[PDB]
């Protein structure tokens, strides 16, 4: 373990609520995106009896 960790608190201008709902959204996409590509493209070849 060679990371940190430090704060992360202040409450900025509406900024705050703007960067958060878009990094949100982006995030849960972009997340669910690779994740359910990802699920579907691992699966894929799982389904066949090639696992070996």
């Amino acid at each position: 373990p060679v990371d940190e960790s430090r704060e992360s608190v202040a409450g900025p201008n509406i900024a705050a609520i703007v960067g958060g709902t878009v990094a949100g959204i982006v995030l849960i996409g972009i997340l669910l995106l690779v994740i359910w590509k990802a699920l579907i493209h691992l699966s894929d070849l799982r389904e066949y009896r090639r696992f070996e």
